[PDB]
């Protein structure tokens, strides 16, 4: 992939929601830990990045990537972890939070310059069904999955959401970020 033109940054918050560190096993952590340092990788090399922000963010995930990384986490830019939930960090931008969900009956199509969006911090294969679209529902924020079908025919992992909505700020075209994150072959 290349990348042309002027690097400028979107307002965009996108949120790696990581409270559902008790429902992973140590592989699934590892994996998940690998995820956000691709997500912070992706958006560093952008033609917009946004402001990541990882909430909740503690327990094994933090361990492990402080292992794996051996503090260069603390290193990253454009990067803000917090033990902090999102409701708690953005309790005043409510109303401008949306959790990305495959379940949800509701379908993106473009990403607001105002809005914050979440990915759930979570490597599960989809054993939890439902999970993310139980907990945004809960709080009384609006849920949305990406507009794969008709080019799909499901649930992509962290890492490929987060490239998917990065790629979307630069092209604009959901078509384009799929073949680039999801090439059918
Ligand atoms: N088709 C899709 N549309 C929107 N978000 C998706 C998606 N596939 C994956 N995601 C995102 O990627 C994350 C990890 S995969 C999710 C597994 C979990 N069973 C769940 O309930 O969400 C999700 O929390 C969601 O934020």
């Amino acid at each position: 992939r290349i990348r042309l033109g002027k690097v400028v940054p979107s307002s965009i918050r996108i949120v790696l929601d990581c409270a559902f560190d008790d429902l992973m096993n140590d592989k699934e952590i590892n994996s998940l830990c690998q995820q956000v340092t691709r997500c912070h990788s992706a958006n560093r090399t952008a033609l917009h990045p946004v402001e990541l922000f990882a909430t909740n963010f503690g327990g094994r995930l933090k361990t492990r990537q402080d292992f794996v990384l051996k503090g260069q986490q603390n290193n990253w830019k454009r990067y803000n972890p917090t033990t902090k939930s999102y409701l708690e960090e953005f309790e005043s931008q409510k109303e401008k939070l949306v959790y990305l969900s495959a379940d949800s009956d509701n379908t993106i199509t473009e990403l607001d310059e105002d809005k914050i969006y979440i990915i759930g911090a979570i490597v599960d294969k989809n054993r939890y069904k439902n999970l993310c679209q139980n907990k945004a529902s809960e709080q009384g924020i609006k849920t949305a999955k990406l507009p794969i079908d008709e080019y799909i025919k499901k649930i992509l992992t962290v890492n490929q959401v987060f490239e998917i909505l990065s790629l979307w700020l630069e092209y604009r075209d959901w078509e384009k970020a799929f073949m680039e994150v999801i090439p059918k072959r």
